[PDB]
């Protein structure tokens, strides 16, 4: 499912997101939007044979099992196919784990590179939420 970016905001709302160790819900719309265009269905492969895997692009070296990422661990307990759904309950959950590690929302690459110290209120604004 591709979500429109109000949407997801509310979805990632109700999840418990919004202010989720100090992120507030632009940051998580924002990282949705670069690492996925808002595509649950997105995966991507990176070089050392892991894949990202969803809507935040969790990824099946830590998070998630997808049975070909030797030597990997599965963090979050799940099949990484779960991270695809419409739900993305599954997504938000992993997340919560992995922004709780230590890194915040620095473990998303492109949050750091793309949201990090930007107006990401800006995400959200004119939803209603
Ligand atoms: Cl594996
Ligand atoms: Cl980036
Ligand atoms: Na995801
Ligand atoms: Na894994």
């Amino acid at each position: 499912k591709v979500f429109g970016r109000c949407e997801l905001a509310a979805a990632m709302k109700r999840h418990g997101l919004d202010n989720y160790r100090g992120y507030s819900l632009g940051n998580w719309v924002c990282a949705a939007k670069f690492e996925s265009n808002f595509n649950t269905q997105a995966t991507n492969r990176n070089t050392d044979g892991s894949t990202d895997y969803g809507i935040l692009q969790i990824n099946s070296r830590w998070w998630c099992n997808d049975g070909r990422t030797p030597g990997s661990r599965n963090l979050c307990n799940i099949p990484c196919s779960a991270l695809l759904s419409s739900d993305i309950t599954a997504s938000v959950n992993c997340a919560k784990k992995i922004v709780s590690d230590g890194n915040g929302m620095n473990a998303w690459v492109a949050w750091r590179n793309r949201c990090k110290g930007t107006d990401v209120q800006a995400w959200i604004r004119g939803c209603r939420l």
